């Protein structure tokens, strides 16, 4: 029987990752905003980047209802992720960073 469901429904399903997430030492820090190209002087990060997701997003999605199946939500954290692969080096703090928070990610998952 079909239903718009409740914040808190899928709150219980997807607050544990996304508040492991959050908790990361300095590794969240990056991730916690959305990317500012004029602030951060990377004025091509939207010709590489075309739809961009952060946790701050990710968190006002799931208060607003806006998470109604937990396979969106996923798809919106790897989404972030790969931006960060994508637009940033191998080399750079931001893409180790996000492999942290991705790892962080696959163990709250799968303990
Ligand atoms: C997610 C992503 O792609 C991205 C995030 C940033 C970025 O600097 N975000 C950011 C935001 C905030 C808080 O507002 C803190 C930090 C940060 C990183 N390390 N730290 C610890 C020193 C305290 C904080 C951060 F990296 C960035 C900068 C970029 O510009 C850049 O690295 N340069 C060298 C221009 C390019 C991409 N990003």
């Amino acid at each position: 029987r079909k239903k718009i469901f409740k914040p808190e429904e899928l709150r219980q399903a997807l607050m544990p990752t996304l508040e492991a997430l959050y908790r990361q030492d300095p590794e969240s820090l990056p991730f916690r905003q959305p990317v500012d190209p004029q602030l951060l002087g990377i004025p091509d990060y939207f010709d590489i980047v075309k739809n961009p997701m952060d946790l701050s997003t990710i968190k006002r999605k799931l208060d607003t209802g806006q998470y109604q199946e937990p396979w969106q939500y996923v798809d919106d954290v790897w989404l972030m992720f790969n931006n960060a692969w994508l637009y940033n080096r191998k080399t750079s703090r931001v893409y180790k960073f996000c492999s942290k928070l991705a790892e962080v990610f696959e163990q709250e998952i799968d303990p």
